[PDB]
């Protein structure tokens, strides 16, 4: 299939997205080939097919390997599975790839994660935008999906990227188009409220099961427990089918922020990230005093299998205060 390179004595989960941009799965330990690419075979592939002209990107925070197998031509981007790089790390990756690629037209980059799907697609699609093959994140993402997955142009773009992964490729597009490729200026914010619409059928259907964790730089910076008023104050409106919660004591936030919603309900499934729903945003790219995410823009409700629970008007809005000095 599309994911499989079966040629010249190799049998690998490896795709030429373009002639010079490869997406692949994790180069795995030992010789076993049952649903994995053995690192000895992957390193042999590159040394044979692209001698002295490859660079490998390992996007997994969870696992490295002996990079000397690849003649020390490995660059790590620490991304958790089903999550995103920081914008700083994304731009650093883009510059590293740019420097490498500009020096020789036969240079290649090989980007991998665990399966070579969501995290890989975030960086491959961003690279394709940088390299000018596409002008829009949507087209770059769909191209990656068309090459690396069963997705076909004209299909609903599902099964490839989390919602935040899609958002972060969009952030890169905005950085290229509006900020000259430079990191946007810092914006310091505090979250002061969260509003969730279409709450009926979600856990207890009134916010009472929910909690919200804010994470910055891989650390919890705030936890709110709605029923109890732990760092918050909950209001439920049955007629408007919504909960509104004042968020208290938020520290100053800057950069890439991850927000996770947890539940005590045994009727609300967990998706990725060990929670019912979550998302990332960057404070610098916030417009005005809030960010509102529709169902398709939130990680886990983005999957259609969940749409009996998260109905079409399910949204999450964060309200912010300006937290500059």
């Amino acid at each position: 299939n599309k994911r499989r390179y079966r040629k010249d004595g190799f049998d690998l989960d490896l795709t030429y997205v373009t002639d010079h941009v490869i997406a692949m799965s994790f180069p795995s330990s030992g010789r076993q080939s049952l649903f994995r690419n053995p690192i000895g075979e992957v390193s042999r592939f590159f040394k044979t097919k692209h001698p002295d002209k490859f660079r490998i990107y390992n996007l997994c925070s969870e696992r490295g390997y002996d990079e000397t197998k690849f003649d020390n031509h490995v660059y790590r981007v620490m991304i958790d599975d089903h999550n995103v790089p920081t914008l700083v790390d994304l731009l650093k990756f883009i510059d590293d790839a740019k420097v490498w690629m500009t020096s020789d037209p036969d240079h290649v980059i090989a980007i991998h994660s665990k399966g070579g799907k969501g995290r890989t697609g975030t960086l491959v699609s961003s690279w394709l935008l940088e390299d000018g093959k596409f002008d829009t994140a949507k087209e770059a993402l769909e191209y990656f999906g068309s090459r690396r997955t069963d997705f076909e142009v004209g299909d609903v773009f599902q099964g490839v990227e989390t919602a935040s992964q899609i958002r972060y490729v969009g952030y890169f597009e905005k950085i290229k188009k509006n900020y000259g490729g430079q990191l946007p200026p810092m914006k310091k914010l505090k979250v002061t409220g969260v509003t969730i619409t279409a709450i009926q059928g979600v856990g207890r259907g009134n916010g009472s099961d929910l909690s919200m964790q804010i994470v910055s730089e891989r650390q919890e910076v705030l936890l709110c427990k709605f029923a109890e008023g732990y760092n918050c104050a909950l209001q439920y409106d049955a007629t408007d089918d919504c909960v509104t919660c004042e968020v208290k004591n938020c520290p100053v936030l800057a950069g890439d922020i991850k927000v996770r919603f947890m539940s005590t309900s045994k009727s609300l499934p967990r998706g990725y990230d060990n929670c019912p729903f979550y998302f990332w945003f960057n404070t610098s790219l916030v417009e005005g005093d809030h960010v509102t995410l529709k169902r398709e823009e939130i990680d886990n409700p983005h999957k259609k299998k969940t749409w009996k629970i998260y109905r079409d008007n399910f949204t999450v809005k964060l309200t912010f205060s300006d937290a500059e000095d």
